[PDB]
């Protein structure tokens, strides 16, 4: 059936987790998120699709001696938030922007217990930053920046070979948001997309190019 949850070291104290789902109309979708280690503590950057894999992801780090201090969801879709309910049931703090929690509530989905609003937010000061470049893939999508490793988790915003499903997208705003994102993190050493392979800062340019190309054809 579906492939198993995967966990791979990317850099010191930085892991990529990859989960898999059948999405009607698209087949098997891979989803990359991160687990970031601060000392003996771990932060989930997005949850896997399901409580099952969220649980597997968590026990993997706990069994290796890391306390799960919290999770942050980069946007409201299931591939970033699907594990929030299970995490909440274990009293592991969950984080999302006000807009994300609003979009979850509208959909009748479980909200993160902690919310933030504003362009920038430190989940962990000087270690894990959250940035809102504007609407793109969804109205609420944010990225997560690791200044010590110069690693950017781009989430589902980063779409280098095509925009994917535009159901909740803001096609007008996406080029402007992508330009802002490129401005801010052009010096990223690594960029981690949700649905494609890890690349360098060039993925920011391609995303902008795909966004611009996507808008013109819309007209
Ligand atoms: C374009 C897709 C295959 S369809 C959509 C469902 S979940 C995930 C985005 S959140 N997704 C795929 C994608 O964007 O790669
Ligand atoms: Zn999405
Ligand atoms: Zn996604």
């Amino acid at each position: 059936s579906l492939p198993d949850l995967k966990i791979e070291k990317l850099d010191e104290g930085v892991y990529v987790h990859t989960s898999f789902e059948e999405v009607n109309g698209w087949g098997v979708v891979p989803k990359h998120g991160l687990v970031v280690l601060v000392n003996a503590e771990a932060y989930l950057i997005d949850t896997p699709f399901t409580a099952k894999d969220t649980e597997k992801l968590v026990t993997w780090f706990v069994e290796r001696g890391y306390k799960i201090k919290g999770s942050i969801s980069s946007h409201f879709h299931s591939d970033s938030t699907g594990g929030i309910e299970w995490l909440n049931s274990r009293s592991i703090p969950t984080y999302a922007s006000e807009l994300t929690n609003e979009l979850l509530k509208k959909d009748g989905k479980v909200q993160a217990t902690n919310s933030f609003s504003g362009v920038n937010y430190w989940l962990v000061k000087n270690k894990i930053e959250v940035f809102y470049p504007g609407p793109g893939h969804t109205p609420d999508n944010v990225v997560v920046w690791l200044p010590e490793r110069k690693i950017l988790f781009g989430g589902c915003f980063i779409k280098p070979y095509g925009l994917g499903n535009l159901g909740d997208a803001n096609i007008e705003a996406w080029p402007k948001s992508a330009k802002l994102l490129k401005s801010k993190y052009g010096k990223a050493k690594l960029v981690v997309p949700s649905h494609s392979e890890v690349g360098d800062a060039s993925l920011l340019k391609l995303t902008l190019e795909q966004a611009v190309k996507g808008l013109n054809e819309s007209k």
